[PDB]
């Protein structure tokens, strides 16, 4: 049902997601049991108070495919689950657009190319070595850190709006903030009254009160 | 809707799963796209291996109705999520766990067992009579409650992954555990076995360090 | 040499048995360097605190010696970010419960007379422990004889907590809609860490800190 | 501080630590003679009680290459503080495997030949990084083509318990060779501050093979 592409060859897929917006009116209540307007002002009541643990009880499950530097910046956010790739060599190369703002002394396409080359070398070099016998392990140190992965991201709703906190930021990397704004997309449309809340309460960031879902 | 019963009033109820074998099955190939003893293999190799972090992907939802004493046993599991029940959001009811006289079978007590059964109600009678007498004073509830014993029942819901879950059956389910938490414990490994079953029979053949789920 | 020792409630305490680091930790870990002029390291501090950035803080440590009420260790102990050992089988246990004063039940318009409330609780408690202390001289098994006791009991446990989860703690506990107890505790626990972390913990109160008695 | 060169250019170093072996004997007994305290230590293992050993804590300063700080950082219990990809500034270092490194497969070029190729790769990675920053490109972008050989620097602030698990993962055979060496320094000054701790992990609680022939 949800994949959005990120970036020249990433892209952020839900696989599986407990729980809705009610998911967390009933841990609140510590009742297994509905009334619109009174569960979604709890839902309000909740964020606003900072009563933020039943917001714990939906979790999402995620596969992310983005380049190894975007990556480490995500796998700083310890309370949250991943398994990563332990194959095959794509990397990111940023688009020209992606350097007009910048003044720089080449054309912003020459650097584009220039990025391209390296990585074609490098990823050349590698090749070479895994074809001499060099143990891929040892092999692999020569790659960029645009390399992209992939892993699994099994994340509750409470850690997914520090998150969104952190990286749906103008502060955050451009790249980074990409891969959070798809985030924010699949958690909008699974807990649309949370994430609701979320942005008129508790949302510590700039990009996700400016463009929309 | 599966629901057990434990001890005389309490319960564990599952509220909601997400995933299955599969979902770990998916994590550690990382990937989302059949041949089931290839799966199966798979999660014994991950299991006798070590290898757990797939198991964070299976995540349970329970509703858990506890004495206060197993509850406080049980909320030393860090790895979870919790909310208690609260006279907050909702209504609060009176229930005490009473051993029932076959509890102290075994032991050579001077005092028959039903006994044992009658002087514990008798103090649960006290002391929430005690309470009760305290509100209608005026006594605010967050005071008068303090005189309220251990084996007052609460209730929580409790949102756990597989591999936090497979750590708690290791300490809960076993014999070294109190009694009325491995009862508990038996009843999460139930529920945990219905959902799973690959992982927990991995789980058993590999992983597992108590006793009492290879005898029951 | 690091040690304090703050009295709460009747028989309580908060004892401070170790720190690690002290507020030049946090300026460290934010460089990952090895400085020790002050002006700039505690304009850092108050950088750090104003965006929110508060990993560094994770890498000042205390180590605290708490004894109080089960009550009050029930709510401490949801705390998940932070180490905690209750006491059992190694030391010996001892059997004292919190009764509150008279002046706790002040502003509460009550039916009988504020020290008639405190003698009540002492009576149920007395009768509570005597019932424990039967039971035990019975034969009993203690993790059945306990039950009955009442939630004033004290416990004793250790807690080692980095300085951002005390800080996050203070948050909820520090707080006028904290029950007043804890609030106590959260006020000993506030006291020791100003002594030790004087910047971190001004900072906190300047830009992050979200309840209202520490700013008392 | 305690420090402990690893490989070409990288090292641990102990910043600080709290306690020692008797912090953890202090947290099971919960208050404030040396075989009966010994002795606890062992039983603690030996019997599964471990959260005694979460009130030892340590922060080391780490310089590790890329490739080694993220398989490291998968330890989530447990408090890190790195240099930033987008504002530090590097002291643009790479690791080059010893020619030793590859001895044991066989290859068809020999091991120097290899060592060599990956230092010109490195080499002409790092040049085009320098022309890039130099014709104005910002540091976070230009990065991006730097190799996972780039030494990094962090700090981490672990307990004992948590740094066991470490151990138990890293200093083991199946670990790649480069964080059994880290992990070899870590397990020298663990022991070294607390030598009753460890001496009982390796005797009742430890998983990997290594630290049991590796002084
Ligand atoms: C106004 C108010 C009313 C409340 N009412 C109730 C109630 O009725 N019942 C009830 O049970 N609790 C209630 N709480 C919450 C209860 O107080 C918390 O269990 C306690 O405050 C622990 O705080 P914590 O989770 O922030 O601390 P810790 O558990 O130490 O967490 C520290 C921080 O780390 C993060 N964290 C740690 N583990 C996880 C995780 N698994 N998932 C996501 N984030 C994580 C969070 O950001 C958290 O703030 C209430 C809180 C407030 C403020
Ligand atoms: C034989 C025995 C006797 C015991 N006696 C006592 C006693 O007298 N008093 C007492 O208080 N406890 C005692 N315990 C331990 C107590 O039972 C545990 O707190 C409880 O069983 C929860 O286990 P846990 O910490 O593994 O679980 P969680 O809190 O869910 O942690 C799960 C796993 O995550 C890790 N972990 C989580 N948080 C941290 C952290 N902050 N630092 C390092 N690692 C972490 C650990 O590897 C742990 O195995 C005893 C345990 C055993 C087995
Ligand atoms: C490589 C390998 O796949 C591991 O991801 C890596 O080595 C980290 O291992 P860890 O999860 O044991 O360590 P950490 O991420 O430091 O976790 C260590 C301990 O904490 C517990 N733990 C921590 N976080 C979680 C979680 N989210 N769910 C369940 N258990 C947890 C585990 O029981 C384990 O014993």
């Amino acid at each position: 049902h949800m994949k959005i592409d990120i970036l020249d060859k990433g892209f952020v897929e839900l696989v599986d997601v407990m729980g809705n917006d009610l998911s967390a009116v009933r841990a609140a209540r510590v009742s297994f049991d509905k009334d619109e307007e009174r569960d979604r002002h709890l839902i309000e009541y909740l964020m606003k108070h900072g009563h933020e643990t039943p917001f714990e009880h939906i979790v999402f499950t995620f596969h992310v495919k983005a380049p190894i530097f975007v990556a480490r910046q995500w796998f700083r956010h310890r309370i949250a689950s991943y398994n990563e790739l332990s194959l095959s060599y794509e990397f990111y190369i940023p688009s020209p657009e992606r350097l007009e703002g910048y003044k720089t002394t080449i054309p912003p396409e020459r650097v584009t190319e220039k990025i391209s080359e390296i990585v074609d070398k490098a990823y050349r070099t590698y090749l070479e070595l895994i074809e001499s016998g060099v143990p891929r392990e040892v092999a692999r140190i020569v790659l960029p850190l645009n390399l992209y992965t992939r892993f699994f991201w099994t994340v509750n709703a409470r850690s997914l709006m520090n998150f969104l906190n952190l990286k749906a930021d103008s502060h955050a990397q451009w790249e980074i903030q990409q891969y959070a704004l798809a985030i924010a997309r699949i958690f909008k449309e699974k807990c649309p009254w949370t994430f609701e809340a979320f942005l008129k309460y508790a949302y510590k960031g700039d990009i996700l009160k400016e463009v929309q879902v």
